[PDB]
């Protein structure tokens, strides 16, 4: 019937009829989409049904085996019988612990939206599959921000918990990442911390969650094991580390009383792995300075702190021709990465990170000849053309083992 | 068998086989692909089926007169009806002139990689449609660079030659741009002026032309008329508008020596409309502000001042974190910027550009519901999601009329 089409600046969406007198076969493309459906996950009512469950897990099993250099085939031939065999047994199956790290580095190794991938063999892997209550998931995740924080000295780790059953009992964080700031809707018309949080903050303001009114106040954990409803916890703060802004020139700069959470975690995705699926799987790597500097600070439906950094420095606000923009992220960006050295926290700057990428796939493709890319989210939002990856055409597809996205949860969930 | 990926900074090339263990439909995604055979239109044999060009040839007929507000029902059967006996009679057609008019601004108006469309109505258009010969094709050349440069006042033109007959009687500019500099291998191994034409360079060479191993050689038109083969012209010096590159405040910038020229032409596309095909169509708008700054002057495999002006500037050049390059590139951007405005050159900064943009495609939505859009190409090559369109999310496809790439003549032509 048509395409829906959104901005995420201004949220207004759009409705394209167009592409219905397209012509014959170019390569509608559906590369500028944030959450296309060909990336999405979502849920399920009854197992995996075994005609499909089992040929997957062949393959990964094979996959796995075909891993290590000298082989171990009785072990492999092994191994496939004993799966085929618990699979009919059971209507499913548990990977071994090695299964589970290889497949989850493997994962990350697939993210074609992943700049940082030349670390995926450097994965601390905690085993949660036995988890079975909300507070048990609660000790779990603090735990993983305690490793992974390291006090500045950051650590990628992913905690792995239950795989989804029948389709019922699924372990999920309904929160975007561990550690975020909560967006209030002001009295007074204003919206202060967060604005990307605003229904996710009242969600949890509607699960008995004390607001705090501030501009950073890390939100609680959403969490919900088995099938149950999600139950809040708040996340202790000792565990949160932050780093304040600070300029090594404006010392106004800290006027403006910036700081921003160390600890970079996604905590919605899903794992998909030999025909399993892992609903629920934080994981963590670190911040690229121009997340925090561009993204966070300048994006118009965030922080939104461009005008008043330009303004400051004395440029020509009113005159888009005068680069001052330009001029403002620039020095916003050096301060991030900046306060992060200063205090000890692990952080890289996206011209090292887009030649650390750069390096990763031509390693990759000798390997393995391939690389799956996508431009549109390796490109840094500052500098493009000023970065190698900028230059390197690239191939964007899903292989598996995968890190999928899903549905929100508050929408496909009965309490 | 695999798909081939270019780097165009350091040419390399490498060979994908990974994405046959693709999974389902995912929307092998060739968007970050320059070049694809989907964009596309090249060489023929013979004159084109008749059973396709009349069905074409009505749609656009229906498109044109579909046009207008308050219809011309008599005057658009008759012409259906002319058309197709013109057809039948001599196995094409002729448009008229306020349809070649219609065809090439919608054609504009379907450039998904075009940025400046809010300003595809604009468009003057010169029928050279009775062209015959190479130094007739010159003459018409010569008009369209003084009436688009118009003495810095840049106006968009494009100049229309006849349309491919039977395939190998094709009017072809063999440039890729109107004016664009010579670059040469220098005999102590450097290259002097812009590498990127280093190839074509020497085909002038080859053709006859006189080197003058300068960094800012005006290249020589390349054409090719009827089928015969390419004579080599040289553009009058009078006619070539440039702008010399100086800083608004580092009073060195000048000291580097750096120019441009005024005019941005686009010489080797095609222009597909009803069935009819023009090999040879130039066209021009305006420059933007970072194609210079950005592209030009620091893409490495350019003219690469990037580093030179970091010195300059006294920055830490030997360390990437200290995020020099971010300050350097908006100098030079301020130049050119600067540069042209002194000089009365009419140019435009990325952000107005971009926000030209955001209001076009609304404008856009609400007239036909839809604009064809590659996201890619409309983000600037710096400051992206400081920008509106980095948060828009866009189709891109195909539609007709259109303006399609074609193969390297030298390629496909014999002598
Ligand atoms: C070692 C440090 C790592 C760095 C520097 C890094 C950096 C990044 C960055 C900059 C993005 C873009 C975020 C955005 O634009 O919103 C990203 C995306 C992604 N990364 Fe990494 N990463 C690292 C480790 C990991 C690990 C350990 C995994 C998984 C095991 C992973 C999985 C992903 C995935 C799936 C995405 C896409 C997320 C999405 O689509 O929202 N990364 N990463
Ligand atoms: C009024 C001023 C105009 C401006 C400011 C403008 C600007 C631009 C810019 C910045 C690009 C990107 C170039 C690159 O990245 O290499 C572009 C591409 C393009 N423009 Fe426009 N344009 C204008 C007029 C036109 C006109 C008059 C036509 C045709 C009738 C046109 C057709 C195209 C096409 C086909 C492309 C893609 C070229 C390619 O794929 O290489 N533009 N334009
Ligand atoms: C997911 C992408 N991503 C990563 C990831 F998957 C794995 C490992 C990482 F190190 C990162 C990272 N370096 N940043 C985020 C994106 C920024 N994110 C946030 O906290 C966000 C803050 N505000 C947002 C908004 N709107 C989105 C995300 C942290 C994870
Ligand atoms: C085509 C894209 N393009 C336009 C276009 F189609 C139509 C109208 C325009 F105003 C522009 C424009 N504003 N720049 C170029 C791209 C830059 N180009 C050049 O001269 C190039 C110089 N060096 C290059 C390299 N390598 C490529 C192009 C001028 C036309
Ligand atoms: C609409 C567009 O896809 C979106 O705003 C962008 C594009 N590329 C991105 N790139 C990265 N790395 N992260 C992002 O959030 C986005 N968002
Ligand atoms: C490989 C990549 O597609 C290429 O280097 C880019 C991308 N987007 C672009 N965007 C514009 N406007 N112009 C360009 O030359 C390019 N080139």
């Amino acid at each position: 019937q048509y395409v829906r089409i959104k901005n995420w600046g201004s949220g207004e969406i759009l409705h394209d009829t167009l592409h219905h007198k397209a012509t014959s076969d170019f390569t509608s493309c559906l590369g500028s989409i944030m959450n296309p459906k060909s990336l999405t996950r979502g849920p399920r009512d009854k197992p995996t049904p075994l005609e499909e469950l089992l040929p997957h897990a062949i393959e990964f099993i094979n996959q796995y085996y075909g891993s290590f250099k000298e082989a171990k085939i009785e072990e492999h031939l092994a191994r496939l019988e004993a799966v085929t065999k618990e699979i009919e047994t059971t209507g499913t199956y548990q990977l071994t612990l090695d299964e589970l790290i290889f497949a989850t580095k493997m994962a990350w190794r697939n993210a074609p939206r992943c700049i940082g991938r030349i670390q995926w063999s450097n994965l601390q892997v905690f085993d949660a599959r036995n988890c079975s209550t909300a507070q048990e998931m609660f000790q779990h995740i603090c735990r993983h921000i305690l490793y992974a924080t390291n006090n500045g000295n950051i650590r990628s780790a992913i905690t792995v918990f239950p795989q989804r059953s029948d389709g019922k009992h699924d372990f999920r964080l309904w929160n975007s990442q561990l550690i975020r700031y909560a967006g209030y809707q002001m009295p007074d018309g204003t919206i202060r911390g967060d604005a990307a949080t605003l229904e996710f903050t009242q969600l949890c303001i509607d699960l008995g969650w004390k607001p705090r009114y501030g501009r950073f106040d890390v939100l609680p954990l959403v969490l919900q094991a088995d099938g149950q409803d999600p139950e809040v916890f708040e996340i202790p703060p000792d565990l949160v580390l932050e780093v304040t802004m600070e300029h090594p020139k404006y010392e106004w700069f800290q006027e403006l009383g910036l700081k921003w959470y160390a600890l970079p975690a996604v905590a919605n995705m899903l794992l998909e792995v030999g025909g399993l699926e892992f609903p629920a799987c934080p994981f963590n790597g670190w911040y690229m300075g121009t997340e925090i500097g561009v993204r966070d600070f300048c994006d118009t439906q965030r922080y939104n702190i461009l005008e008043e950094v330009g303004r400051r420095m004395g440029l020509e606000t009113h005159t888009l021709a005068s680069l001052w923009k330009d001029r403002a992220v620039t020095e916003i960006n050096v301060a991030v990465l900046h306060s992060f050295q200063k205090q000890n926290v692990t952080i890289m700057d996206h011209h090292t990170a887009s030649e650390s990428f750069m390096k990763h796939m031509q390693n990759e493709y000798r390997a393995r000849g391939g690389c799956p890319a996508d431009w549109i989210w390796l490109v840094p939002p500052v500098s493009g053309s000023i970065t190698p990856v900028f230059h390197q055409e690239m191939l964007n597809y899903v292989l598996s083992p995968f890190y999928y996205y899903q549905i929100e949860p508050w929408k496909t969930h009965i309490w």
